[PDB]
C-alpha cells in the first residue's frame, strides 16, 4: 500500500521533529506528492480550493490544519490524503479536518515539482532555533555564505545552496510562486522570518536537510559566540 506506508514514512518524520525540537506548537506541516492513485479510494469530502486552480491532476498527502508533530506522529488521522483536480475543487480521501492553512503555498511548489523536477516529492516546513535565531540578525545575508560551508555536510545536501524569500502572506499561492523561483533546482527556501522548507526525493530527505541546516546554523551560531569568524 505504497500510500499507507508513506504516512508511516511522514509521521516518523513528525516524530523527529518534535523530539528534535525542530518544530513546537503547530508551526510546521509536511507534504508528500502520490505518483500512481489511492488504492483504498474513498472520496469522504469536496472541497473548495478558494481560488482557481489550474495545474495538473495529483494527489497530496498534506498536514492538516491546527495539527501538531508532536501529535501527527501518533494520529495519522491528522494527516489529509487529497486529489487535486484542476477547477476550484479538490476532494478529501483521508483526514478529519481540512488541509493546513499553508495548503496552497504547498500547492503551488507541487504543481512546479511535477512539471520541472518530478524526482522532488516531498516538502517540509518548520521553524528551527537556530536558523530563526540567525534570521533574527540585520547582517544576516553575509553569513548564509560561510554558514553555507561550516561543514561538508551542507554543501553535498545543497550542491547549489540555498535562497530566502520574502515573506508577504502566510499560505498564498503568492508564497509558493515565489518560493518556487528561488527554489530553481534547489533543495532549500529560507522564508526569511519564517523558518524554512526543504525538499527531496521522499519526507525522510526533506527532514534531512532541515537538521542539516539547523546544526549549520547552530555552528555558525556557537563559532560567533566565542567572536571568531567572517562576519562582513
Amino acid at each position: 500500500g505504497h500510500m499507507r506506508e508513506t504516512i508511516r514514512e511522514i509521521q516518523k518524520v513528525a516524530y523527529w521533529l518534535a523530539i528534535k525540537g525542530l518544530s513546537e506548537a503547530n508551526a510546521g506541516n509536511i507534504s508528500v506528492r502520490l505518483d500512481e492513485r489511492p488504492e483504498g479510494y474513498e472520496v469522504k469530502s469536496v472541497n473548495e480550493y478558494g481560488f482557481d486552480y489550474d495545474g495538473p491532476e495529483m494527489y497530496l498527502l498534506i498536514t492538516a490544519t491546527g495539527s501538531r508533530m508532536r501529535e501527527v506522529y501518533e494520529d495519522d488521522s491528522k494527516i489529509c490524503l487529497l486529489h487535486v483536480l484542476p477547477g476550484k475543487h479538490y476532494e478529501i480521501l483521508h483526514g478529519n479536518g481540512k488541509p493546513t492553512s499553508e495548503f496552497p503555498t504547498h500547492l503551488m511548489i507541487h504543481a512546479k515539482f511535477k512539471e520541472m523536477n518530478p524526482e522532488k516529492k516531498a516538502i517540509v516546513h518548520t521553524h528551527p532555533l537556530n536558523l530563526l535565531t540567525l534570521m533574527n540578525l540585520e547582517e544576516f545575508q553575509e553569513l548564509l555564505p560561510k554558514m553555507m560551508k561550516i561543514h561538508p555536510e551542507v554543501l553535498i545536501f545543497f550542491p547549489q545552496g540555498i535562497s530566502v524569500v520574502e515573506f508577504e502572506k502566510p499560505g498564498s499561492v503568492e508564497l509558493g510562486l515565489k518560493t518556487v523561483e528561488k527554489s530553481e533546482g534547489k533543495d532549500a527556501v529560507l522564508w526569511d522570518k519564517h523558518g524554512v522548507v526543504a525538499f527531496g526525493k521522499d519526507v525522510a530527505e526533506a527532514y534531512d536537510r532541515v537538521e542539516i541546516l539547523e546544526k549549520a546554523a547552530e555552528i555558525l551560531l556557537r563559532v560567533l559566540s566565542l567572536g571568531r569568524n567572517p562576519t562582513g
